């Protein structure tokens, strides 16, 4: 959804310490040590959807497509997200 | 994030024809021709998400990395979704 860049301030460098000593309990780049955060720092919105999403293999033209179909879960609404192909048959 | 596996039923070919349709509104694959809809048909439930996602630059040990950092907001509890790098500087 929406995108906004953030201060460069406390809670931002909060972040980076938080998402430093988060990764060192993975320890896939063993035990880092947070230095700073810099610019640009990016605040994305998420926007929630409840529903389902139907993944259906389709044959058109006589070709296989991908193609991925979203439902909203209260207005049973639907919308055309992706279709692809052709891709062989699974 | 929850998956099952739907069959290919009248439901499941409506699907088929809604994709052809608006694909050819789009016609990036030319005027398809809706043939038929074939296993496996799978359908994820979505469940609605309210929050943010902070995408940081992190120096770590004097290395540059990215670090993508979600925020509920009912909640306000975070978590590190993907910590990668180095990356080069913006």
């Amino acid at each position: 959804g929406e995108w906004e860049i953030i201060d460069i301030g406390p809670f931002t460098q909060n972040l980076g310490k938080f998402a430093v000593d988060e990764e060192n309990k993975i320890g896939q780049y063993g035990r880092l040590t947070f230095n700073k955060v810099i610019r640009p720092c990016m605040k994305k919105t998420i926007q929630q959807q409840q529903g389902y999403e139907y993944q259906l293999y389709v044959y058109a033209s006589d070709k296989l497509f991908r193609a991925d179909i979203s439902e909203d879960y209260k207005t049973r609404g639907r919308k055309l997200l992706r279709f692809n192909g052709p891709v062989p048959p699974p």
